[PDB]
C-alpha cells in the first residue's frame, strides 16, 4: 500500500485524483470512519508526544506541552461529517435542498509554526467534505509533517480507503509548491502561511483560501477581573511560545488598573524588564536592522531569550513585559514571541481606539478583558475582527476554553473565518418541482 | 449629490471606498431601507418596462417580456438582511457567536446577457450585508447600466444613505475593469461573465467569487410525465432567448419515449427541422469558423434564427429542435440560443452518462424529468450540479416555480452556490468566556 | 416501459363565524379545517396578510383599541394602538414553519410542522384583541381552525375582531369558519369547548385556574402562564435610562401586559439616585404613610387582593381617587416599602411600583428569585456587568428575561425576535407562534434523494 | 448511596427532586458525563443480553436477537445534550437568545412492550435536559426495570452524579401510578403506553407527553422493487414480533403485482394461509369475541402462534400471511402480532385511500413501497402520519436504516413527533437589549 509521499508534486495530484474519484464512491459512513481514524491517529497518546517533541526539535520553534493540547486541540474539535449540514424549503412548488458537496483535489500549503495541527485540521475537514488533499509542507517542518502523513495514510489503509486520500511530496520546496498552484487537476488552494504565500494562491486562477496575518491587541479596563487577566494573558501569549496567530502581542491597559494588572502578570510568570538599557538589548538581539522580528528568536521561550541578554530566570517565567510608548517597535510589529509589551492609556475608549490602531486593519484576532457588556459590544463591533475574545486567554477563540469548534486555518482574505469541511465543500442546490411537499 | 457615475475608476473606487466607511456606521435599519430602495426602483412599473426595453435593444439579445420577468424576480426574490443570520453556542465556556460582517469594497463585473438583473442582485446583496460596489458593466449595455446606477443612487439619496454606496464609470471598458481588478481598495471580485473574465479575476490577489459557464443537459426517461416535460423544456429552453445561464441546451432521451416527447415539444411550440439541408443552414448561421457560437445569434428569438435561414413562423414558435448525434456542434457547444438538440439513447442510464458527459464538468445546471425517485437521486447525485432541477423548467432553479430565493451570480468554480448577501460578507467568530451561558 | 411516459390521469348567506351554541362552532371550525387542508401554502399566506390587514387598518386599529378600553376598563387607548399593531406586524406567519433535513446513507429524513385540527382557544379579557389577532395568525399559518371562547366582559370587541377576519377572509376565497366563536360567551361555553370531542388542542391565556383546567381536559394544552415580574437594579446600571425604561414598562397599558414590572428591587448604593430619575421620568412618589395608606384601602379589598374597580388604570386615575390631582405627565405611582409589603407580593396589574432597597447585587438577584414565586414567566435586570446579567438570568430561569431595556422588548417591541401574547408557562413552549400549533411529522425516503 | 429504587412513590418524587435541585448546580459537562454514563450501561455486551432476554423472560413478549438491536438503538442513537441548540438574533436592538433549559422532575410511565429501551431513551433526554426522571414501570416488566434503574444508579454514582437523578418504585402498581400523576413536585408527565393511560397524564392538571396508538398501513403499488419491498414488509413486521408501534400490520397491494408480492413475501419467511378453515382457526386463538386482541399472544413469534394451531414450521418463518378482505378482524383490529392480513385493490389511489381509511385517524405510523414521487407525496401528505417510511422497513422510522435520530417515546396526540431532550425543556428567551449586537 501507498504510504501517500511521491517524489514529484505532479504525482502526488495525480494519484490524489485519482483517490478522489475512488472517494465518491465511498458512503457517508466510510467518511465518518476515516475521518475519526484521524482523529485517533493524533489523540493517541504516544503519537500525540511524539508529533509535538518531534515538532519542536526539528523547527526549534514552540514547546512540548502545548503542542500537546493544540494537537489534541485539532483532533479533538475538528467538525467531522456532522458540519455537512442540509437546508430544506418545502412550499406549493416543491422541496428545495441544499447540499456541501466536494470541489475534488485540495492543494494545501502548510506552516511551520503549527506544522501538524493543520494538518490533522485541513485532512479531517477536507476528507470529510469528500476532498482528496495534496501536502506542501514547509521545508523546516518536512520530516514531522511526511511522518504524520504516512500514519494518516496507514490509518486509513486500515480503515479500507482508496489510496492516497492524503498525499504529500519527499522533498518540500517552494519549487513544488509553485507546481501545485499550477496544476490543472487542483481544483481549490488552502495556503496557510504568511502574506507572501497568500497572495501566491490569490494569484493561480483558481478558488484559494488564505490565511491571514495579525497583530493582536488586548486590552484590560478597570471593570475586568485583573487577577484572570493577567492569567490569561501569560497563558495567551507564551502559548507555544506567541507561535499562534492568535495569540497576544501588545496588552493597552487602562492606567487605572495597569499596575496592579503588572503586578499580577510578574505572580503568573511575567519578568518585567524596567532598566531601558537592558530593555535595548533585547530589541536588539530579537530585531534587524529592519525593525520586524528576526527568525532565529521566533517561537523561542522567554527563558531561552533572556539568557541570549545574560539574565538567568527558572521555568517558572513564561513572558518577558516591559510598559512602553505605542510607538515601539514590540507593538507595531509581529514578533511572535513571548515577549508582551504594555501601553497605558488613559480610559477605555482610548484603549480601544488604540486596541483598532495598533491592529493595522488585519481584521484578525483581537481579545478584551471587561465585565461591561457596553464596552465589550463597543470593541468587538468596532475593530471586525475574524476572532474577539473576551474575559479569557486568545486561544479560546479556537475552542480550547471556549465555545465553538477549533481550526489551524483562519480565513483572511477569503472571510471564510474559521475554515472547517463546510468550507470546503461546493454549494449544491435540489430542486423537486411540485413533489416532496408533505406538510 | 453625486450620481454614481464617475469619470475615472479611481475616482469609483475611491468615493465607494468613502462611502462604504460611512456606511459602517448605519444600522441595519438603515439597510433594510436602502435594500428596499432598489427594490422599489427596479419594481417601478415604468423603470421596469425601461430597463427591459433598454437591454434589448441595446444589446440585440433577449426579449422584452421575459426580461420583465427576471427584473421582477431580482426585485423581489433577492435576499436581504434577513440572509445575515447570527449562529451561536452557550455550555461550560460561555457564548459564541458567529455574524456576516462587512468585507469592504467590492468591485462587480456585469454580463451583456444580464446587464441589470446583475445590478439589481449584486447591489442588494451587497449592500445588505453593509458593503459599497464599484459596478464594471460591459460595453454593449453602457447606456442602461448607467441609467439603473444614476436611479440607484437617486432613490438612495432621498434615502439619506452615503454618497456613491453603488457606483460605476461614464464609459466602461476592458482597461476600466483592469484597473478595477488592480485597485488596492477593492477588498472582493465578483465577476459574472465567461470562462476568461472569471480566470482574470482569480488571477489578482483578491478574493474573487467566479460565476461559470454551464452546458445544462435535460435527460428525459420512460417514466416521466412527458406532456408537462415538453411544456417545461420548451418554455425553459426559449426564456429570456436562451440566454439565462440554466437554460435548457440539449435533450438526452430515453429512445422509447423520444419520438412522444417530440411530438410534445412541436405541440408546445418547438419548430422541428427533419430536412439534413435546412439543418445544416441553421448550424452554418449560428457557428463561426472555429465552431464556437456566432455573438450575432446569441440571445435571438427561434422566430429570428428560422427566418434567416429562409423560414417563415409566427410567435408560437418558440424555439428550434432537432435529433442529432451526441458528437453535434449543437450538443457539444454553449450556444445560448433556443437552439435545442436531442440525442436519443438506449436507457436512463445511458442519459446520465451523456448528461456528465455532455456537460463537460462545469458541474453548473442540469435538469431531468422523471418520476423515479432512484434515477432522479443517481443523475442529482453523479452530476454534481450547482443547480439541479427535477420535472420542472430550468428557471425553477432561480425560484421561478422552484423553492428559494433568485441569484444572477451563480458561483461554479468559487462554490457559493446561488449567491446573496452572505456570499459577500466575512465571518467573525466572537466568544464571550465564561459568561452569558443562561441554559 | 411506457411509450408515453406516466401521464397524470388520477391527478385531476356567508358565515360571520358567530355562533348560537358552542357544539355548531366546534362543528364548523371542523368542516372548516378539513376544507382548509386543500388549500395551498399561498391561500394561507394570503388568508394571514388578511388578518393583518384587519388589525393594522388605521380605521380597526383604533377601534379595536378604543373599544377595548370602553368595554373593559382596563387599559389605556394609545398603548393598546401599540399592542395590537405589535400582534398584527410580528406575530410570525408561514415563514414559521421550517423544514428539518437530514441526508446520508439512508436517504432523506424530513421534518415538517403540520396542521393540529381544531383549536379552541381562550382569550383573557387583557389583551382581547392581540390575543385574538396573534393565536389567529399562527393557527391558520399551521393549517388549522380556531375556536375562540372570549372573556364575557369583551364579548363586543371579540366578537366584532372575529366578524371582521371572517369578512376579510370571505373576500379572499378561504372556507367559511377558520375563525369562529359563540354569540354569547360564558364560562359554561369554554367548558363546552374544552369537553368537546372534535377540538383537537386547547390553548389557554389566561389566571391559573383557566390553564389548569384546560391540563385537565385529557387532551393537548398550552398554558400561558402568569407572573410577578421583578426588576432588579444595581451599581452598574445605566440608571437615567433604567429609570425611564422602568417608566416605560411598568405603565404599558396600565401594568395590563404579562411583562410589565411589578416591582423594583434597587441596591442600595444607587437606590436613591435611581428614584431620583425615576420621579423626572413621571413617578409619582408616596412618602407619606397616611396616604400610603389611602392608596392600599382603595387598590386592595378586604381578602389583601387588587380590586378589580382599579386593574387597568392610570397613576392619574388611581391617585384622583385617593384626593390627589396631578397631570398626565404621572405615570405611575412610585413607594419605597419593605419587602413583604402587599403591593410587593401581590400581582395588582396597575401602574403601581413598589422599590425595595437591598444591599448587594447578590441580595436583589435572590430576593427576585423569591417574590417571583417560582411563576419563572418574566423578570428583568439593569445591570452592565456581563457576570451579574448571567448569573441573575441563569438562577431565575424565566421564559422571558429582558436586560437594560423595558420589560415589552421581550415581545418584540424594542427587543430582537417576534412577538405574542401567549407567553406558555406550565407547557413549555415559551413565545408561542404557528410552530407551537403544529404536529411535528417525519418522512423517511430509505435511500433515494441523498444527492449529496 | 442510594441505589434508586423506593418503598412508596412519593419518596422517590421527594428523592428525585432534591436530586435536580443538585443538578442544576451541575455543568453541561457533567451532564454529557452522565449521558455517556448511561450508554455505557446498556452498551455494555454483558449488560445488553442481559436486558433482552430477561425482558423476553418476564414479559413473554418479543424476542432475544431483536431486543439486542433496539437496546442498541436507545443507547446509540438517542440524542444528547448535543440537542439543546441555541438561536440567536442580533440587530439594532440587540442580542436575543433562546435557549432549552430544565422543568425539573419528569414522572415517566414505561411500557411492557418496550421497557427497557424506554428507560434507556427517556432517562438520556431527560437528563440531557437537566432533568431528573421518575419511572413507574409496567408491572410485568419491573424486574429488567429495577435492574436498569439500579445499574444506572451505580455508574452515575460511580461519575460523581447527584444521588437519585433516577428513580423508581420497589412494587409498581398503577396506585403508584396513580401517586406520580398527582404528586405536585412531579413538573411534567410522560407517558409511553396505550390510549388510557395517556388521556389519564392529560387529565391531571400537568404538562404531559402521550405516545400514540396507530394501525400502520403499508402500501404497495405497481412501480415498487417488489423483491426489496417483501424483504423489508416481513423484517420490519416480524422486528421483535411486531411490538414496536411502527411495526407493517396490514398489507394493501395493488393487483397488478400482487401475486408478485406474497411469492417474494413467501421467500423471505411469509407462511401463507390459504384454506379458510385454517385462517378461523387464527383468528379464535389470537381474538377474543369482543374482536380485541389476545394478550396471551401479543409479541409471539410467528412459530409460537402456527404451533398453538398444531402447525409446524422452522425459525426461517418470520410472520403470517392471509389475504384477506378490508373488513377482516386483522385488518381492522390492531394485533402486534407477526400476522400480516393483505388486502387487494386495483389503482394506487385506491390503496392509498384504504390506508388512509384503516389508519382510523391515528396519524401514527405509514408506510409505502413506490418509486413513483408523486405517489409517495400523495400517500404522505393525505395521510399526515407522525413516521412515514418510504421503500424500507417500518423501523427505518426510528433511526434504523433511516436517517434522522431514535427515540422510543413517539408522541401522538401531544404532537411533540420524536421525543429527545428539546421536548423535555423549557424554551426561554434572553433579550440583552442593545448591547451584544456585535455584526
Ligand atoms: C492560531 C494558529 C494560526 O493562526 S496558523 C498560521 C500561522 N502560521 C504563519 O503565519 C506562517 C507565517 N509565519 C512566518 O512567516 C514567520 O516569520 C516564521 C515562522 C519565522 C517563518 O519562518 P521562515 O524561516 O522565515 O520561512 P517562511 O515561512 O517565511 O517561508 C520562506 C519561503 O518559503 C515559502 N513557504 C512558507 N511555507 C511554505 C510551505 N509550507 N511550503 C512551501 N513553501 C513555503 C514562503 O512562500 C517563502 O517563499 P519565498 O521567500 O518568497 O521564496
Ligand atoms: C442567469 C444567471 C447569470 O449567471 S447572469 C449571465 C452570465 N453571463 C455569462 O456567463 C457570459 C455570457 N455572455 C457571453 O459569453 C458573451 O459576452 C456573449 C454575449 C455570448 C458574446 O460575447 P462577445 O459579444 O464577444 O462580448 P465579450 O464579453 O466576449 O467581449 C468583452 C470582453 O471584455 C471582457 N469583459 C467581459 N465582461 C466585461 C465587463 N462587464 N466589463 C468590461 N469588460 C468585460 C472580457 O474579457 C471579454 O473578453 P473575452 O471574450 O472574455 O476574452
Ligand atoms: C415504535 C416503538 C414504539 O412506539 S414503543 C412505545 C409505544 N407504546 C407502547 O408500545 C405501549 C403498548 N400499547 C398497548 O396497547 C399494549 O399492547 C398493551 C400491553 C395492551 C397496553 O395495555 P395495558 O392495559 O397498559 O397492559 P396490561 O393489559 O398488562 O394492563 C396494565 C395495567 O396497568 C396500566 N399500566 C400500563 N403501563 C403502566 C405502568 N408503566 N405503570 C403502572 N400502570 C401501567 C394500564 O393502564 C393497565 O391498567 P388498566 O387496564 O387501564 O386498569
Ligand atoms: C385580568 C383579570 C383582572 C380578569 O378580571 P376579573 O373580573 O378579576 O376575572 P373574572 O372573574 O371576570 O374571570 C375569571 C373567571 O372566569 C374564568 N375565565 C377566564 N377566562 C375565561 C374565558 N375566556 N371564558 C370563560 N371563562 C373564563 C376563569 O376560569 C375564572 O373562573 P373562576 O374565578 O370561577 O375560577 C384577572 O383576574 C385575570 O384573569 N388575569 C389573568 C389574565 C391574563 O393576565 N392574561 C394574559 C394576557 S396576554
Amino acid at each position: 500500500v501507498s504510504d501517500g509521499v511521491f517524489e514529484t508534486m505532479d504525482a502526488a495530484v495525480e494519484a490524489a485524483a485519482l483517490a478522489q474519484q475512488q472517494y465518491l464512491l465511498c458512503s457517508m459512513s466510510d467518511r465518518a470512519r476515516f475521518v475519526q481514524g484521524i482523529r485517533d491517529v493524533i489523540l493517541n497518546q504516544d503519537t500525540l508526544e511524539k508529533m509535538s517533541r518531534m515538532a519542536v526539535e526539528e523547527t526549534g520553534m514552540g514547546n512540548y506541552e502545548h503542542k500537546l493540547i493544540k494537537n489534541r486541540l485539532a483532533g479533538e474539535k475538528t467538525p467531522g461529517i456532522e458540519d455537512l449540514t442540509t437546508d430544506a424549503f418545502s412550499g406549493d412548488n416543491g422541496l428545495t435542498l441544499v447540499e456541501y458537496s466536494p470541489f475534488g483535489v485540495i492543494g494545501a500549503i502548510t506552516p511551520t509554526t503549527n506544522p501538524t495541527e493543520t494538518i490533522v485540521c485541513n485532512s479531517i475537514g477536507m476528507l470529510a467534505a469528500g476532498n482528496s488533499v495534496v501536502f506542501s509542507p514547509h521545508p523546516r517542518a518536512r520530516q514531522v509533517s511526511l511522518l504524520l502523513v504516512r500514519l494518516i495514510n496507514q490509518k486509513l489503509a486500515a480503515l479500507g480507503a482508496p489510496e492516497n486520500l492524503v498525499v504529500t511530496v519527499e522533498k518540500p520546496s517552494i519549487e513544488n509548491t509553485n507546481a501545485m498552484m499550477a496544476h490543472p487537476k487542483v481544483r481549490m488552494l488552502v495556503a496557510t502561511g504568511g502574506p507572501a504565500i497568500v497572495k501566491a494562491v490569490l494569484s493561480t486562477g483558481k478558488k484559494a483560501i488564505g490565511a491571514g496575518a495579525g497583530n493582536p491587541p488586548v486590552v484590560v479596563d478597570e471593570t475586568a477581573n485583573i487577577e484572570k487577566a493577567a492569567c490569561d494573558i501569560v497563558n495567551g501569549c507564551s502559548f507555544d511560545n506567541n507561535l499562534p496567530c492568535v495569540a497576544e502581542k501588545e496588552i493597552i491597559a487602562v492606567a487605572q488598573i495597569a499596575d496592579y494588572l503588572i503586578f499580577n502578570l510578574k505572580k503568573n510568570g511575567a519578568y518585567e524588564i524596567k532598566d531601558p538599557a537592558v530593555l535595548q538589548q533585547l530589541q536588539d538581539l530579537v530585531l534587524t536592522a529592519k525593525g520586524g522580528p528576526q527568525t532565529k528568536c521566533v517561537g523561542k521561550s522567554a527563558v531561552w531569550l533572556l539568557s541570549q541578554i545574560g539574565i538567568s530566570v527558572d521555568a517558572s517565567i513564561k513572558i518577558i513585559l516591559m510598559e512602553v510608548p505605542r510607538e515601539h517597535p514590540f507593538v507595531q510589529e509581529e514578533l511572535m514571541m513571548p515577549i508582551l509589551p504594555l501601553v497605558r492609556v488613559e480610559t477605555v475608549d482610548d484603549a480601544i481606539d488604540l486596541a483598532i490602531e495598533v491592529e493595522h486593519d488585519n481584521r484578525h484576532t483581537a481579545i478584551m478583558h471587561s465585565t461591561d457588556v457596553r464596552k465589550l459590544t463597543k470593541m468587538a463591533k468596532l475593530i471586525q475582527t475574524t476572532i474577539f475574545v473576551k474575559n479569557g486567554p486568545s486561544y479560546a477563540g479556537l475552542g480550547a476554553g471556549g465555545e465553538g469548534y477549533s481550526t489551524f486555518t483562519i480565513a483572511g482574505p477569503t472571510g471564510e473565518g474559521l475554515t472547517s469541511a463546510k468550507s470546503f465543500a461546493r454549494r449544491r442546490k435540489c430542486v423537486m418541482v411540485e413533489a416532496l411537499n408533505i406538510r
